[PDB]
């Protein structure tokens, strides 16, 4: 039901891409982006399940707490190409923009949706809620208004059956500049529950 990214990234080792530091959540663990591009991808295997839990809920929910430094843009994830051609998803909080951006890229064409009103970019920590089912995206940011999207496909149809043979799960790592920077803390893909539950659960209403 519920997919700790960095947990699955395997353990936080010196020289790993990232440094364990204090987060909201005082029961678990936070981690400084150091080097994006030293953090393992998720494994082929645990990347799996997730594709198969996406292509089931026809959707997902991700939750995520971070503190980003202000006016960047930083990929929270990616699923980027083996062959290193690109990135088929990604989720980047635009801190230039004011925005969260989702991409998606289906048969070569890339398209791209900014979720506006949404600034996550600044030096403390706040707490988002996405979630995305078919070509709808609903993104909670702490206790704030929704905020809403549309996409141009499902987002099933990003998440292929082969999906795990062709590209890999990164977290903090994105375009070229677009590496996280700043913390974050339980990353998390959490199926079989609603925004609504979640946010309840956190404390909103
Ligand atoms: O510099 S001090 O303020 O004296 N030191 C404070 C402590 O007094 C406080 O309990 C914790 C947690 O604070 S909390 O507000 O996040 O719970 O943070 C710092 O260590």
């Amino acid at each position: 039901s519920v997919f700790d990214i960095f947990e699955l990234t395997g353990a936080a080792r010196k020289g790993s891409g990232r440094r364990l530091v204090k987060g909201p959540d005082p029961s678990s663990p936070a981690f400084r982006i150091e080097d994006a591009n030293l953090i393992p991808p998720v494994p082929d295997d645990k990347f799996q399940d997730l594709v198969d839990a996406v292509r089931t809920e026809k959707g997902f929910l991700l939750l995520a707490s971070l503190r980003q430094m202000k006016k960047t843009r930083g990929t929270l994830l990616a699923l980027e190409r083996k062959d290193h051609s690109g990135q088929v998803f990604s989720v980047v909080s635009n801190g230039k923009a004011g925005t969260l951006d989702l991409s998606l890229t289906v048969q070569g064409k890339q398209h791209v949706v900014s979720v506006e009103e949404a600034l996550l970019a600044t030096g403390q920590w706040k707490s988002i809620t996405l979630f995305v089912q078919e070509d709808r995206a609903q993104l909670y940011i702490d206790c704030e208004k929704m905020e809403n999207a549309e996409l141009d496909v499902p987002i099933q149809s990003v998440f292929t059956r082969d999906l795990a043979s062709i590209a890999r799960l990164r977290i903090a790592k994105g375009g070229v500049n677009d590496n996280f920077q700043g913390v974050l803390q339980n990353v998390r893909f959490v199926f079989g529950t609603t925004p609504e539950d979640i946010l309840r659960n956190k404390g909103c209403s």
